[PDB]
């Protein structure tokens, strides 16, 4: 009933991804925030369709929230949550990562966000830093559905052979074998992801036996650039991580319950 409420103003420009742009639009009445992702459909029904699908979905704490779409011709119009922080990315400082306190929490978060999608039985299959988002609280939000896909219905798993993602953050088996079990290659990106705010660099451009990198991390070179700067703790739970073989890689259960997973570091925002 109230007149302008529906009506949006764009502001600025959050980032143009490599399908189209993202803008913060400002609400007109209530100046309420959000993210509108604009992708010129004449440059895909059916991949933005999907994205639609799995986002609608999604209701979690630690996932962007979906608020809705609009046709408009060939300029699909995706309403989503605004993160004023902006992108983990932007917080890992190069060669040299970030606060191991802070490094835990974004890492909490990010396998609570990370169980909800499995347990709903998707996947996301691109995690890394610049689609893990803050909010002003620094709360971290996994985004962007558009590589995402169902991996369990009607109780019955079904395994992937696509291959996508970032090869730097891709597991291994992706490159390796024809048929894979979709949880594991989320586990493993997380892993580099940790590894990252850590660190502060990628330890391999990808995962295979002709990346020199790659190899000496199977034969375990830990004294090497990256390893080095980490710290034992951590470094035991990346060891668990990046297996080899995605059976014997560890789980998000077991994750849980590892030592550095549940060591006390941090304290809450100053002044409660
Ligand atoms: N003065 C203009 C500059 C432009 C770059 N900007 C960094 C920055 C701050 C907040 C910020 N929030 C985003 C978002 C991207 C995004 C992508 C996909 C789905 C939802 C959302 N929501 C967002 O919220 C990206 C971004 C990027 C700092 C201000």
């Amino acid at each position: 009933a109230v007149p302008f409420v529906e009506d949006w103003d764009l502001v600025q420009t959050l980032g143009e991804g490599a399908y189209g742009e993202v803008q913060l639009a400002v609400n007109r009445v209530t100046e309420e925030a959000v993210a509108v992702k604009i992708v010129d459909m004449k440059r895909c029904p059916e991949n933005i369709k999907k994205e639609i699908c799995i986002n609608k979905m999604l209701n979690h704490e630690n996932v962007v929230k979906f608020y809705g779409h609009r046709r408009e011709g060939n300029i699909q119009y995706l309403f989503l949550e605004y993160c004023s922080g902006g992108e983990l990315f932007d917080r890992i400082e190069p060669d040299i990562g970030m606060p191991e306190p802070d490094a835990q929490r974004f890492f909490h978060q990010l396998m609570a966000g990370v169980v909800y999608l499995h347990g709903i039985g998707i996947t996301h299959r691109d995690i890394k830093p610049e689609n893990l988002l803050l909010d002003e609280r620094d709360n971290l939000k996994i985004s962007d559905f558009g590589l995402a896909t169902v991996f369990r219905y009607n109780n019955r798993e079904r395994l992937l052979n696509k291959m996508c993602g970032t090869l730097p953050y891709v597991a291994p088996e992706l490159l390796k074998r024809r048929e894979f079990h979709a949880e594991p290659v989320d586990v493993w990106s997380c892993g580099i992801v940790l590894t990252a705010m850590l660190a502060g660099e990628l330890p391999w451009d990808q995962p295979s036996d002709s990346c020199q990198e790659y190899s000496d991390w199977k034969e375990k070179k830990t004294y090497l650039n990256p390893w080095k700067k980490i710290d034992s703790a951590p470094l035991a739970l990346l060891h668990k991580i990046l297996v080899e073989n995605p059976s014997a890689r560890i789980t998000i259960p077991d994750i849980k319950k590892d030592r550095w997973y549940n060591k006390p570091l941090k304290k809450g925002a100053k002044r409660p």
